[PDB]
C-alpha cells in the first residue's frame, strides 16, 4: 500500500 494517498483506503477497506 502507498502509505499516504491510499493509507486510509487500505486500512478502512483492505483491512
Amino acid at each position: 500500500c502507498r502509505a499516504g494517498p491510499l493509507q486510509w483506503l487500505c486500512e478502512k477497506y483492505f483491512g
